[PDB]
């Protein structure tokens, strides 16, 4: 049954789900991968249909941006995936991960799922704001919307996007700069985790949601604990135009690092 799933996706943790798809089905969603395999490449809006979603409500009822993503693929990567994590479980800057094996059909399908990821990606975002269309911008309205950048009106405005004809919307990018920025320091702490365990992978920016977490093991290999490295050549370098228009650093600005305190004099 999809009712039973729900439970088991639920888990020890105390969460009230709701299905974003339809009867223990995988969900499809237009996402803005960033690949590089034998065959295709690119920084490109593919379209994947290998995970299973789920939303979270808090008590009240009401649907907030905390998702269970349970991404269900062949045993062997799960095996693989799950010792990776179970390497990287204890670094803060790793999504939680619960793996299990549920009787699908007829069969013991072995599934992983990621625990209170956000509904986009800095890859998204990246994408959002680095391949802009005045036409086309939901992606970027929603990530706007949903922490608290603006409030939903602001795109009301006749050309909110103009950097010229609206010159508020630079304090509406910088809205996002403290999330980014904080990003940034779960990677490093990721690439901390990484280096003394031993593990070599590429850092891309679809294995990280918007809260900073990282949780794609997939093409993670390991090597003697203390000697791994986390390759970060394209998830850096496609982030470096966000990190000044979201003005990421503006916390550097202040005393002990913090938004509140006052300015370094
Ligand atoms: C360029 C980068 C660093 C260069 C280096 O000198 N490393 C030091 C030695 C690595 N070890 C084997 C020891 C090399 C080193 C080994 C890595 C690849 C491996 O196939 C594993 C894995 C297979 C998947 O299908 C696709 C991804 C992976 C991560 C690959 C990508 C890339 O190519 C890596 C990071
Ligand atoms: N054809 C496929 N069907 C299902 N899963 C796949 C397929 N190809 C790769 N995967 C798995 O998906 C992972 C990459 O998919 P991705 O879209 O990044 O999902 P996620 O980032 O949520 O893990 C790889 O680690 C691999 O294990
Ligand atoms: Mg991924």
């Amino acid at each position: 049954d999809a009712q039973s799933f729900l439970n088991r996706v639920c888990g020890v943790s105390a969460a009230r789900l709701t299905p974003c798809g339809t009867g223990t089905s995988t969900d499809v969603v237009y996402r803005a991968f960033d690949i590089y395999n034998d065959k295709v490449a690119g920084f490109a809006k593919f379209l994947k249909t290998n995970c299973c979603r789920f939303q979270e409500k808090d008590e009240d009822d009401n649907l907030i941006d905390s998702y269970f993503v349970v991404k269900r693929h062949t045993f062997s990567n799960y095996q693989h995936e799950e010792t990776i994590y179970n390497l990287l479980k204890d670094c803060p800057a790793v999504a939680k991960h619960d793996f299990f094996k549920f009787r699908i059909d007829g069969d013991m399908v072995p599934h992983i799922s990621r625990q209170r990821l956000t509904k986009y990606t800095m890859a998204d975002l990246v994408y959002a704001l680095r391949h802009f269309d005045e036409g086309n911008c939901d992606t970027l309205k929603e990530i706007l919307v949903t922490y608290n950048c603006c409030d939903d009106d602001y795109f009301n405005k006749k050309d909110w996007y103009d950097f010229v004809e609206n010159p508020d919307i630079l304090r509406v990018y910088a809205n996002l700069g403290e999330r980014v920025r904080q990003a940034l320091l779960k990677t490093v702490q990721f690439c901390d985790a990484m280096r003394n365990a031993g593990i070599v992978g590429v850092l891309t920016l679809d294995n990280q949601d918007l809260n900073g977490n990282w949780y794609d093991f997939g093409d993670f290999i390991q090597t003697t604990p203390g000697s791994g490295v986390p390759v970060v050549d394209s998830y850096y370098s496609l982030l470096m135009p966000i990190l000044t228009l979201t003005r990421a650093l503006t916390a550097e600005s202040h005393v002990d690092t913090d938004l509140t305190k006052p300015y370094i004099k």
